């Protein structure tokens, strides 16, 4: 019973919360972000799988 | 019984909340933002699977 | 039984929330944005096959 | 009993709630969004099956 | 019993919800927005399947 | 040209206004007197003119 | 030309305003009472003229 | 030209105002009063004129 | 021209004001008096203009 | 040109102002006065002219 795996997870998050509040009284406000997830992955994953491959990244 | 799994998970996130309240009273506000998730993923993935396969990132 | 799999995931989310309260009270408000989600995605992906295949990425 | 399987999934999103409330009282409101998903997928995927296939990304 | 699977899946997206209640009282709104869903997909999938195949994407 | 004179004012009273505004926005209002005068005068006055006059106040 | 003058002013009250305004915006209001003149005069005032002449008060 | 003057005046108010503006917001408000004259006056004035005369003030 | 005067001025009370400005922002308010003027005056004032006369006051 | 003249003020008060401004601004608040004026005069006075006269004070 022969079995190969080849696994590959680049980003993998988990998030349990039970209870989540926020308040924001007041009088002058001005620009407020109460966001909870602004910018979460920004990334390149290639998995190549066999000879001669090149991988050029840059990120200027 | 020959099996080959070949997977691949370029981004991945699970939430689990129970529960979630938010308020913004007030009387002067400007510009609120109230958002959750703004901008998740910006990825690239390719998963080439011979030879002389290139790929080529620039994010500039 | 030869079974071969081949998957490619390239965004997976999942949200499970129970009770989800929003309020915004107030007297003088302006340019208020209460959204849950804004750009999730803006990915790109290929999964080629076979030899001498490119992939060329620019996000300028 | 051979299987051969070739799975792509470029975007899965799953929202699973039981309750959403939402309250806008007040009395001088310009400019309000209370979306729910606004942008959520500007994706691109190919999925090529044999040789010298390319693939030209660009997002300027 | 041979089968082969070629599944391609762009996209997927499930909203299961049980109440959604929204209310929107006040006195003076001006350019009030309450939709739920506003620009979901932007796509483009190909799903080539034979050699020297090409795919341009711009989204300037 | 004789005159005599026997003036009694037990109560003068004099209001003079331009404008008068009044509001009461609201929600969730019980109970809300917005009374201008409510119990001006309980007075008593006898004005006797003549002798072994008694006069016999009480407020109990 | 004899002038007797015999006055007697028990209460004298002048108000003059040019603006009045008043408002009441709020949720949740109980037992609001916004009077202008609640019980402005409780007095007894006499003047008797002769001899031998009595006045009693209890304000028990 | 003889003349005799015989002035009592047992309470003598003047208001004189320009504007008057009153603001009660909020949310949660119980037992308010924004009265403005609440018990002027409570007096007693007799001006008796002849012998023998008596006044008997109490106040318990 | 002979002239007597008698002038008796038990109180004289003289407001003058140009801008009366009130506020009571807030969220959880209780028992809240804004009154301006609550218990003025309380007096007794006689004049007795002969002989064997008494006063008796009592404020017990 | 003879002239007498008996002149008696018990009480003279004088106020003159030009701008008046309150504000309550909070989140709890319990038993707030926010008066101008709460016990002016509690005075007696008799002014009496004939011979044999008494007064009895008493303030316990």
């Amino acid at each position: 019973s022969n079995q190969n795996n080849f696994v590959h997870d680049c980003v993998n998050i988990t998030i349990k919360q039970h209870t989540v509040t926020t308040t924001t009284k007041g009088e002058n406000f001005t620009e407020t972000d109460v966001k909870m997830m602004e910018r979460v992955v920004e990334q390149m994953c290639i998995t190549q799988y066999e000879r001669e491959s090149q991988a050029y990244y840059q990120r200027g």
